[PDB]
């Protein structure tokens, strides 16, 4: 429980991730190197709640949460996670447009279960804070605004996935605009194009009834998975 049991790999992600091992197993773990320095008697409390509500979370889809790893030396505390080895979807939808292939709809179906799950969970998000682990099963951790939330309920969370999904397929977000103001009148106007036509009626359906303007028409996470195309292999498969 120490930041000298831990050797350091490289930065991923500059807080900064720091990719560790831990000496004493060998693990492959992740740790984020937040300094309160600056910081008073004020931010402690809220920093130890979110601490408290984020290392209590259990779930598959979700990256674990570890240890806790303070260097008063150095007053950088040190969040320990699972290091998901596939990294985030971010980097694979790079890959996708450099290369100039699709996406496998299964892959998307993949997303789409695991994702619905962990936002299920949430309850009882872009491309870069969503990870792969080695089996490619995805992780959720710490353009996407919502028609309400410009004018925050739990569909707000549902067209957040359909544009993670949209963008998953078309390799593109649902509304692409250069200003803030020309964004929004395109999602008010709540219409964009169909996922490339590789993909099948159905999964562009359910994308779509994500997509909804109207809160009441997007699907409840359970409608989600009612859904016949949600299969047992798109689950977590450790
Ligand atoms: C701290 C970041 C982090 N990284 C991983 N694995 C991983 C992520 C991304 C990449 C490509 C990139 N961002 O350059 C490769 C590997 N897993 C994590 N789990 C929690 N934080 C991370």
């Amino acid at each position: 429980s120490r930041a000298e049991d831990y050797e350091v790999l490289y930065t991923i992600g500059t807080g900064r991730c720091q990719k560790i091992r831990r000496k004493s197993d060998g693990k492959i773990l992740v740790w984020k190197e937040l300094d309160y320095g600056s910081m008073t008697e004020a931010e402690k409390q809220m920093l130890v709640s979110e601490v408290n509500l984020l290392r209590e979370l259990k779930h598959p889809n979700i990256v674990r949460y570890y240890d806790r790893i303070i260097d008063r030396t150095n007053t950088t505390l040190y969040i320990v996670m699972e290091y998901c080895e596939g990294g985030d979807l971010a980097s694979v939808i790079t890959k996708g447009t450099k290369e100039r292939q699709y996406l496998d709809e299964e892959f998307v179906l993949r997303v789409m279960t695991q994702l619905t799950l962990a936002l299920k969970e949430c309850h009882r998000l872009k491309p870069a804070n969503v990870f792969l682990d080695g089996k490619q099963n995805v992780k959720l951790g710490d353009y996407y605004m919502s028609p309400e939330q410009m004018n925050y309920n739990e569909k707000s969370d549902i067209w957040s996935l359909g544009c993670l999904l949209y963008e998953l397929c078309a390799l593109m977000p649902p509304f692409t605009a250069f200003s803030q103001k020309e964004l929004a009148g395109k999602i008010r106007e709540g219409k964009f194009r169909r996922i490339p036509y590789r993909y099948s009626d159905e999964l562009n359906e359910i994308i779509t009834r994500m997509l909804n303007l109207k809160d009441y028409h997007r699907p409840s996470v359970e409608e989600i998975l009612e859904n016949p195309l949600i299969l047992e292999h798109h689950h977590h498969h450790h």
